[PDB]
């Protein structure tokens, strides 16, 4: 009765922040420096009031001979390198880099920030100027929610480095997977109006980084559909993107809605809050969950959307 | 002293229609089913306002086999084939129109909409319902200007089909390259306060569609940026963009500014109108010329911005 793509239009009413998407879309417009400027004023204002949660040895280990390499470069090769990333150039520093998970990705541009700060990585010029369009787009972002802020940084720093397209060599580096949570010091969720055991085990794994439990909910068929990305087919490539970039996410999910479809399916809905161990209580993202779940209570399908505004929980 | 890259930041208060790729981004989010018929929908109220010109015999040739196949599916084939275009699945008809230009793509969607209307293919449903975020991007669309309806309208056309980006070779299906009009019976523009020869025969050649005349006025590092795209460099891919893209555009620059810059170059913006001619007179699309010419007058790199508003004319 259902495909995937039948199950994205699930609950349609359900308003996604593409403002992100398309903010992303204008700033991929500029030009390498004026990206690279934009995003440094971006972070240094997002830094007044929102506050950033320093990376881990176990994250650095992975980005260390890189950003020792660009500490031991002049300032004109420095500079170069950033742009390189920006630009997506084909160089040695921009393969590496697109070999990285998110959070390495993530965790190296927290490090060359600190870096430019003390003057030990070439900084922003004094003297710099954004471009009618970047200044727009600035303006933007400041008005936009710290949720969406961060989600349009954040894909920024994913965008960047050599095209993962055409590897020739890539072992996918990412995080080591720490042990899930104990089970006797777990939390269990509550959402006023959903009692479905999938949905609340779905929930209760992924704030545990129970992944191997998480995936077993899912329908052989079974697909996520991640904020703004295409919906990730299978629980081989599921459970990957689970262990690589899902680890401690702290989910709030509120409310939700839990509906008869068509030959025994499942329609739920579930809107809350999201927290990204980079922020942690700092951010509250602004999630929705849409479960299309099988006659046999599986999840065939999940779509994740970043909501426009508080005003979508409800 | 100048790179393609550092080129691309020439004139920097020059505000581009950067709303084109955000709504194209938002569009990209949305479902086949969705996608389809948020066009449909646009389409019929920009056809109210905005009358387009039914392609000719010339480029309905190469798109005719495949109309003719979907001309005699059923309606629920009809639906999936063009589900599938929005989909870029991989599909044989998908990959049929991956080997087209945008002209071709274009003039296939034309007499699709045409077939919908006459119900010889399966047309969008009574009232249907589009997703929230959906009627928001058809809001955003109905309140941008005609020359930024089109773009949208055209880049989402350009988007449909089969993805040949992870392919290193792929088949391209263009319009045959029409000579250009005698040199005599030429039109040559005027821009208030640019006189510089390289710039005149950039247009002139151009509006006379005298790609082989037009391509010597570029350097062999020379790069070309279209609206939105990145920039196409070297004389080769240069050439091929005019021959297959670039055919029938009206130019009408209006005023400009040259001014040199570091090293004996030259930087030169130029701001006016473009016809396109799928509508003609009907749309004057606000543009920008941002030249920057090597010491020797070639050009170096040129790029051609939409304009965010016709206030953007007058900013130099
Ligand atoms: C790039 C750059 C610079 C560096 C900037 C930096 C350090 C930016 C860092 C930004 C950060 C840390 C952003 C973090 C964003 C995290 C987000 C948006 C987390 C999102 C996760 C969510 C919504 C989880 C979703 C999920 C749920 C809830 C599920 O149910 C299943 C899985 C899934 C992942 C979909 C500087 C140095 C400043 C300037 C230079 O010129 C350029
Ligand atoms: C796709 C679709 C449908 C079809 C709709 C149709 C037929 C849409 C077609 C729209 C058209 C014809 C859009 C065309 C727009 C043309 C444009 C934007 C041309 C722009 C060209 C410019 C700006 C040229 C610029 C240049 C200049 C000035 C230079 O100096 C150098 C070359 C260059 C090209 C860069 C329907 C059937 C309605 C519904 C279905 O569900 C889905
Ligand atoms: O020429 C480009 C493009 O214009 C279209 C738009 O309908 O055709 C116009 O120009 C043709 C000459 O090139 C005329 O024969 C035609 O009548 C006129 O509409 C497309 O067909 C073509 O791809
Ligand atoms: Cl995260
Ligand atoms: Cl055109």
């Amino acid at each position: 009765p259902f495909t995937i793509d039948t199950a994205r239009s699930i609950f349609p009413e359900t308003l996604a922040a593409d403002v992100v998407p398309a903010t992303i879309a204008r700033f991929k417009q500029l030009s390498a420096e004026d990206q690279l400027a934009l995003i440094w004023f971006a972070y240094l204002e997002m830094g007044k009031t929102i506050t950033i949660a320093a990376p881990g040895a176990a994250n650095m280990q992975f980005a260390e001979n890189t950003l020792q390499e660009i500490r031991q470069m002049t300032p004109l090769q420095q500079t170069q390198a950033m742009c390189d990333l920006a630009n997506r150039t084909d160089t040695p520093i921009c393969r590496t880099y697109a070999s990285w998970s998110p959070n390495i990705k993530l965790g190296f541009w927290y490090e060359l920030g600190r870096f430019m700060d003390q003057g030990l990585v070439a900084p922003i010029p004094e003297g710099y100027k954004l471009s009618a369009n970047a200044n727009a787009i600035l303006v933007t972002i400041q008005g936009i929610d710290p949720g969406q802020q961060i989600t349009v940084l954040r894909n920024c720093v994913v965008d960047m480095g050599f095209d993962t397209s055409k590897l020739g060599s890539y072992q996918r580096v990412a995080e080591p997977v720490v042990p899930p949570q104990e089970m006797s010091q777990r939390t269990k969720v509550q959402i006023e109006g959903v009692t479905n055991s999938t949905v609340l085990q779905y929930m209760d794994n992924l704030n545990a980084n129970d992944f191997d439990n998480l995936i077993s909910l899912f329908a052989e068929d079974g697909a996520l559909q991640p904020p703004f990305q295409k919906p990730i087919v299978g629980k081989e490539n599921t459970l990957r993107f689970f262990r690589e970039e899902c680890q401690n996410l702290k989910l709030i999910p509120e409310r939700g809605v839990s509906e008869p479809t068509e030959d025994g399916y499942t329609q739920i809905k579930v809107t809350g809050k999201v927290q990204t161990p980079w922020f942690g209580g700092n951010v509250g993202m602004n999630i929705a969950w849409r479960f299309l779940l099988n006659p046999e209570n599986k999840v065939f399908f999940v779509a994740i959307d970043l909501l426009a505004s508080p005003k979508e929980l409800l």
